[PDB]
């Protein structure tokens, strides 16, 4: 509703913002720790197995 | 009669228009406790059972 105290949809969105900046940042602290933009199968299979092959 | 001791036509009328207001607060009271306009399947049949299988 718009004056509602059983569902919060602002907060539901502003939670969905708060866990795309998480996502990122654990993305960030991979990169730092490794050294790597490319560490796993995950970030890029193709060119993850290109490299592991070279 | 017009000028009757046994029968007050006008305080029968009365008596249902302060039941109706009675029914009116009742109903604005549990929309505030449950924060819903349809809090059951008397509110509204329909909505109340997609509400609840939503």
């Amino acid at each position: 509703a718009l004056n509602s105290i059983n569902t919060n949809s602002g907060a539901l969105i502003a939670l969905q913002n708060l866990n795309s900046t998480n996502a990122e940042l654990t993305q960030v602290q991979q990169r730092i720790n490794t050294g790597k933009k490319i560490g796993s199968a995950k970030d890029n299979g193709a060119i993850w197995a290109t490299a592991k092959n070279q």
